[PDB]
C-alpha cells in the first residue's frame, strides 16, 4: 500500500469507467471520476470473497449514487467478480450484464439502487440485519462492516434522514457511511438548494462524524482505520471534485450525467501517463493488486467456514438458510367471522413462531395493523421492529434484511400509506425479493378518519406494479391461503386488510385462491356473474341470493388477487366469468374491466363518517347492487 | 391576559374537544389535551378575520397534526368563524362541517391535513410564499407569520426534514413551528424509534430553537414573543403531557385515538371547575374573550385595506387574483416533432410571462425536465424555484402556494420518481387546487437508464386516484390544447412527457383533446380501432396504415386524457370506438380495458438499452402491432 500503487489503481478506475460511458455514449462520468480514490483506498479494507458473493459474514457494499454504476463494474470486474471485459464494453446496452443502474442479477451487486436516498436506508438496514445476525448465531459468525457510498442527492432525500436516525437509535457501530461531496448536481451549485450544518444533522442523530479530502489517499486510509473503531454510525464526509482528473469537465455539472467526450479522455490519459490511443486497458500492477482480493476473499471466508464448524449455531444456520414452510400448521378460521387485519395478525405470530427468521414490524401502528408478535420481544434481542413514522425508510430496510441472507422480513401501515413507501415497494418487486408488506384499512370502511385515509386508487397501483402479488383476502381461510402462497412464490406479496368485521365464507365450489378468482357459487346457465374481493364478497353473495329470488342464475368469484387470476388459462376464466359479469369492490378499480362488463366501484374520495353511513352513501348495498345489476 | 381567564379558555378547549370525540364515539382527544394550553395562549397572537378567511395578510395556522381537528374546530368556532355548535355536536358525521381530520370545505381550514409531515412541508410552503408576495407587493403589504403545530409523528417523516431543509436555506423568519412533544406514540414511548437530539437537528437546518413547558401559560407567551422577532425560522420545542388534565389517561397511550370515556370526562371536568353533567359548555368569559377575534381583525384588515389602497401594487394583485387565461397566445407547433419535455418547457415560459404568479420549478431536474424559465430569475427575487432532490416537499410546498392565494404553482420530477411525491399529489386533489404536475421522462423511452427510470404503472396510479386529470400529449399541439384545459378546470392535472422527439399529428378529424379521446382517422365500417396516448401514437397511425394497405377499415384514436374521455357521452364514445378496439401505451395499463378489447401494453419492468432497442424488445414495432392485430 504505497501513492504509486494506489494512484494507478484509482486511474484504472477512472479509465475504465471513463470508456465504458463513451463507448456506451450514454451514462455519467463525473462521480466515478470523482470516487476513484476512495473506492481505491477502500478495496484494501473491504473483506469480501468474489467467487463466492453469497458468503453470510462479508463485509456489504452499496453505491446509493446507482448512477455511478460504471465504477462498480469497473471493480467488480477488477476484483475477480464474474464480470468480464467484455461485459464492461457492453455497459448500458440491452442484455448485458453492465445495466445504467445496479440490478443484483449481476454478482456482485447486493442491492438495486438508483432512486436516491434508498441505498442510504438499505445501508442501514443491513446494518440492522447484521446485528439481528449477530444476536442469533453470535460475534464469532457475525462480525462484518456495511459501507455505503452516497452523494447530495441522497442524503437530500428524506428517506435518508429517516434511515439514519434509526441507526443512531440502534447505535449501528458496523454502519460506515462515506458521502460524496463534491458540491455539484444537476443543477449546478449544490448552495441552490442545499446549505446544512451536514456533521451537526448527523451528530443529532447519534453519529460520529469524520471529514477529509477525497483525493487524499493516505486521510482517506486514517479516516477508514477511525470508522473502522468506531462505537456510533459513522459517516465520513468526502470532499471531492467531480469528474477529477478530466481537465476542463472537473467541477463541472455537465460531467455529471453524459460522457466526457473522446478529446478530454485522451488529455485526461495524457496527464495520467496512460495512453490515450487504446480504451479498456488496465495496467499490470494494478489487475494483479485489485484481483489478489480473490486469494484473500477465499482465506478469510475458509476460517470463517472453520468458525462455523466450532459453533453451537450451525444447525441453526441450516434452518435460516432452508425454512419448511410446509410444515406449518396455519389457524382455521373456517366459519370464523373476523375483521381480516385480526386474522392476518394471528398469521404472522404462527409464522414467527416457526420460522426463526421471519420477523418484521410496523410504522408506528402495530396495535392497529395487528402486527405484534406477542412474547417475542423488541429488537435486537427479538423480533419485533419498532421503525417509528417512517414508512418509506422501513420498506427500503426491509429491503435489505430480505437479501441479507437468512430473514424473511414483513412492513406494514394503513393501505393509504402504502403510498409513503411505493419507491421502496417497487425496488423489493424489481429485484423479486421475499419481503411482505401488510396493509390494513383498506377502504372506505375506515369510516370516520375521513377521505385521507380512505384508500380510493392503491389497489391499481400495486396491481398495476409488476412481479408483485396483491392479495386481499374475503376471511380467514383467504388470508391464510393468500399466505402460503407468498412464502412459495418467487415475488413479493402485499395483503389488503380490513378494520371492519367480515363474514367468514362458505367452501369454494370450483378453483381455489391459488387460482387467483373462484367460484363460490355457480349456476347452470348463469346470467350474472358478480365478482368481488374482500369485504365485497358477502355483498355479491347476498345481491346473487336476491337476483335467484327473482329468477336470475348467478354466479359469485371470489377474487383475493387479480394478479393470479390474469395467469389462469382461458378455459378456467370462461368457466368462472359467464353471462354478465360485473366487479365489485369499494376502490377505483378500472382494471378489472379486464374481466367485467360493469365496474361497481368508487370514483371519488370518500368521507367522514360511520362505516356503515359511508359504504350506504357510495352505494354498498344489496338493494343498490341489486338495481344496478338489473340497469334499473 | 391572565392566568385565570387562560386557564378557562383552555379547559373550555379542552372538555369541547373530549365531548366532541365522545358523542362521536371516534376521534383523538389526547392531542387537543395537551394542546389546548398552547392553543389558548396562541389565539393572543393570530392575527386574523373570523369573517373573512382569505384575508391575504392574516397570519396562517397549520395542525400538522390533523388528528388533532377537534381542537381546532373548537377554536374555530369559540374565535366566531362559520361554524356552529351544532356542526361540533356533528363531529365525524356522514356530511358534517366536523370531519374526522381537516378539509378545506370547513371555513378556516388552510389546509387539509392528517398524513403526517404533510402539514410542516405545507407550512414551510406557506413562508415561502408569503416570502415571494412580499417580493411582489411589499412589505407594506405582506408581512403576517405561519404557524404550525406538529407532534413526534410528523418530525420522523422524512418531509419534515426535506422542508426544513429549504426554510433554513431560505431564512424564513416569518415560520414558526410549534412541536408538541409528549413523549407518546400509538406504540407507546416515543424512545422505542426516536432518540434524535431535536434542537441540535434543527439547529443544523439553520433554525433558533427555544424549548418549553407547554402547560406554562407565562413561559409560553414568552416563547412566541421571541419567536416573533427571530431572524431565524423558529422552533418551540413544547413538553406537554398528552391528554393533559384526564386524569388516569394523563400520558397514556390510549388516549391518543379512542375517546377518553365518560366517567374521565367527569372527573375531569370537576377537577378543573366545570359541570361534569352539561356538556358541550362554553363559559361566558371565555366565549367573549375568544371572540373578541371578531372585532380585532375586523379592525386589522380595515387598516391593511387602506395600507392596499395607497399602495402602487393594488392594480398587481388584482390581475394576480384574477387571471386572464383567455388572452394567452400560446406556441404554435403545428407539424413540428419535438419531444414534447421540449414542447411544455415552451409553453411553460409563455405562461411564465404571462402570468405574473406562475412560478415553480424541478427537484434538481430543471436542465432534463425542461422547466427553467429562461430569464425570469431564481426565488425570491425571481420564478425558478429550486427544490433540490426534495420530490414530496415539492409537491407539499406547492400545495401551500396554491393555497396562498396569488400563485399557480408547478412541480416538476421524472414520472418514475411522481412516487416519492404522490401522498402530497393526492392532497392537490382531495383539495382540488391548481397546483400543476410536470412528469418527464415518462417510459421505456428513457433507455439506457434502465428500470429503475422506466415507468409502468405510474400511469394507472395517476388515472385511478379521483379529481386528477393525467395528460399524455402526443405532440406540441396537444401538449398546448392540455394546458388550456388544465388552467380553467376544477382539478390539478398531470403532463405525461416524452424524453425523446416524437412526430408532429395531422389535424383533429373529429372530437378534441378537450373530449380526452378523438378521432385522426376515421373509417366508414372501420373493422378495427386503434386507441393509444403520447408517445404510442404514430405507431398506431403508422400500423393502421399498413392495415388499411391489407385492406382492413381502421379508425386511429388519440387519448391524451382518460379521464376526460371517461366522462364522454355514450354517443361520442360509441362514434370512436368501432369494430374490434386495440388500445396501445408504453404503460402496464390494464384501465384500458375499459375502452377496448385488447390492450397492447408492457407488462413487466422495462430494460436498459437504447431506447430503439428497448421498445423493439418490448413489441412497440409496425410489424409486431400489426400481427397481434391480425392475431397471427
Ligand atoms: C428519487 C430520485 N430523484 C431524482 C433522481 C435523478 N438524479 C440522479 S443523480 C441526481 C443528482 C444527484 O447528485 P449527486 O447525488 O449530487 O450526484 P453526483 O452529481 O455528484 O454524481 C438526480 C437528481 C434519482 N435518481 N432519484
Ligand atoms: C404518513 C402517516 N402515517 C401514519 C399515520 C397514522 N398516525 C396518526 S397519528 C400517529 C402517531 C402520531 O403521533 P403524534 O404525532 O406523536 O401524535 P399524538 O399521539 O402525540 O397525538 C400515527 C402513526 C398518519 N396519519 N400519517
Ligand atoms: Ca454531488
Ligand atoms: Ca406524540
Amino acid at each position: 500500500m504505497n501513492i504509486q500503487i494506489l494512484q494507478e489503481q484509482a486511474n484504472t478506475l477512472r479509465f475504465l469507467s471513463a470508456d465504458m460511458v463513451q463507448k456506451a455514449n450514454s451514462g455519467h462520468p463525473g462521480a466515478p471520476l470523482g470516487l476513484a480514490d476512495i473506492l481505491s483506498v477502500l478495496s484494501y479494507h473491504l473483506k469480501h470473497n468474489p467467487k463466492n458473493p453469497t458468503w453470510l459474514n462479508r463485509d456489504r457494499l452499496v453505491f446509493s449514487g446507482g448512477h455511478a454504476s460504471a465504477l462498480l463494474y469497473s471493480f467488480l470486474h477488477l476484483s475477480g467478480y464474474d464480470l468480464s471485459l467484455e461485459d464492461l464494453k457492453n455497459f448500458r446496452q440491452l442484455h448485458s450484464k453492465t445495466p445504467g443502474h445496479p440490478e443484483i442479477s449481476t454478482l456482485g451487486v447486493e442491492i438495486a439502487t438508483g432512486p436516491l436516498g434508498q441505498g442510504v436506508a438499505n445501508a442501514v438496514g443491513f446494518a440492522m440485519a447484521a446485528k439481528k445476525a449477530q444476536n442469533l448465531l453470535g460475534s464469532d459468525l457475525i462480525d462484518h462492516k456495511i459501507y455505503c457510498l452516497c452523494g447530495d442527492g441522497d442524503l437530500q432525500e428524506g428517506i435518508s434522514y429517516e434511515a439514519c436516525s434509526l441507526a443512531g437509535l440502534h447505535k449501528l457501530d458496523n454502519f460506515i457511511l462515506i458521502y460524496d461531496s463534491n458540491n455539484i448536481s444537476i443543477e449546478g451549485d449544490v448552495g441552490l438548494a442545499f446549505n446544512e450544518n451536514v456533521k451537526m444533522r448527523f451528530e443529532a442523530q447519534g453519529f460520529e462524524v469524520l471529514s477529509i479530502n477525497g483525493h487524499d489517499y493516505e486521510e482517506i486510509n486514517k479516516a477508514l482505520e477511525q470508522a473502522k473503531k468506531s462505537t456510533k454510525p459513522c459517516l465520513i464526509i468526502a470532499k471531492t471534485t467531480i469528474a477529477k482528473g478530466a481537465g476542463e469537465l472537473e467541477g463541472s455539472h455537465k460531467s455529471h450525467g453524459a460522457p466526457l467526450g473522446e478529446e478530454v479522455i485522451k488529455k485526461a490519459k495524457e496527464q495520467a501517463g496512460f495512453d490515450p490511443n487504446i480504451s479498456f486497458h488496465i495496467p499490470q500492477a494494478s489487475k494483479i493488486r485489485f484481483e489478489s482480493a480473490v486469494e484473500l476473499g477465499d482465506l478469510e471466508e475458509a476460517k470463517w467456514k472453520d468458525k462455523l464448524e466450532k459453533s453451537a449455531k450451525k444447525e441453526l444456520l441450516e434452518r435460516l438458510l432452508n425454512p419448511d414452510f410446509n410444515k406449518i400448521a396455519y389457524p382455521d378460521f373456517k366459519g370464523k367471522d373476523l375483521a381480516t387485519r385480526d386474522s392476518n395478525g394471528e398469521i404472522l405470530n404462527v409464522l414467527a413462531k416457526n420460522l426463526e427468521g421471519f420477523l418484521g414490524g410496523s410504522a408506528d401502528l402495530g396495535p392497529s395493523n395487528k402486527t405484534e408478535l406477542h412474547s417475542m420481544g423488541d429488537f435486537v434481542e427479538g423480533k419485533n421492529i419498532h421503525f417509528g413514522i417512517r414508512e418509506h425508510a422501513m420498506a427500503a430496510i426491509n429491503n435489505a434484511f430480505a437479501r441479507y441472507g437468512i430473514f424473511l422480513p414483513f412492513s406494514a401501515t394503513f393501505f393509504i400509506f402504502s403510498e409513503y413507501l411505493k419507491p421502496a415497494a417497487r425496488i423489493a418487486a424489481l429485484m423479486k425479493i421475499k419481503h411482505f408488506f401488510i396493509f390494513t384499512h383498506d377502504s372506505i370502511g375506515v369510516g370516520e378518519d375521513g377521505p385521507t385515509h380512505q384508500p380510493i386508487e392503491q389497489l391499481s397501483t400495486f396491481r398495476a406494479m409488476p412481479n408483485f402479488l396483491t392479495f386481499r383476502p374475503a376471511d380467514g381461510v383467504e388470508n391464510v391461503k393468500a399466505w402460503q402462497i407468498a412464502l412459495n412464490a418467487d415475488i413479493p406479496s402485499a395483503f389488503v386488510l380490513s378494520r371492519q368485521k367480515l363474514k367468514a365464507l362458505n367452501e369454494p365450489v370450483f378453483g381455489d385462491v391459488k387460482n387467483g378468482a373462484y367460484l363460490l357459487k355457480e349456476s347452470k346457465e348463469a346470467k350474472f356473474t358478480l365478482l368481488a374481493s374482500g369485504s365485497e364478497v358477502w355483498l355479491c353473495l347476498e345481491s346473487a341470493n336476491e337476483l335467484e329470488k327473482q329468477g336470475f342464475a348467478c354466479n359469485v368469484v371470489s377474487m383475493p388477487c387479480f394478479e393470479l387470476f390474469e395467469k389462469q388459462d382461458k378455459a378456467y376464466q370462461e368457466r368462472l366469468l359467464k353471462g354478465e359479469v360485473i366487479g365489485v369492490e369499494a376502490a377505483h378499480s378500472n382494471e378489472l374491466y379486464k374481466f367485467c362488463h360493469k365496474v361497481y366501484g368508487i370514483e371519488s374520495f370518500g368521507e367522514s363518517g360511520k362505516d356503515k353511513d359511508v359504504f350506504e352513501r357510495f352505494g354498498f348495498s344489496v338493494s343498490k347492487l341489486v338495481n344496478f345489476i338489473l340497469s334499473k
